[PDB]
């Protein structure tokens, strides 16, 4: 699943930049610029959540259409067999 | 989904009914029209299941969305608690 080794690559690479800091505490411009690339992954992690229930919504919405389609051919048939 | 077949198979046997009322306009034998009155009950206890099963797909799914979504937010405290660690430098 993708978005599960999106999560869990984020997840890893954001332990790495910690531990970074730790050995520099204990001892600039790229930290930074790996944060805001970060911050970008996150919101595409957000917006593809959201696409996800919408994509889902339309998957329910089909198939409500799909079981009134077959009540409607069930509801044809008596009247048929009349 | 097995959805997609109860639907497939379900439409298939609106078909041999009609398809059986075609070549009868006038009643079959007895246990002819008696398995055809059964396959009607069929159908129609299978709609009452599909309008069911949408009910729990829509509940699973928002359950998987939640999970997601808390995975999400547990990513970005990690990184938000990361920016201020970064900024004591």
């Amino acid at each position: 699943d993708p978005f599960q080794q999106v999560v869990k690559d984020t997840k890893e690479q954001l332990n790495r930049i910690n531990n970074y800091i730790t050995r520099h505490n204990t001892a600039e411009e790229e930290i930074q610029d790996i944060l805001k690339d970060v911050e970008e992954t996150i919101v595409d992690l957000d917006r593809s959540i959201i696409v996800m229930k919408r994509d889902e919504n339309e998957d329910v919405s089909g198939r409500e259409a799909q079981v009134k389609n077959i009540k409607q051919q069930l509801d044809a048939l008596k009247l048929r067999f009349d």
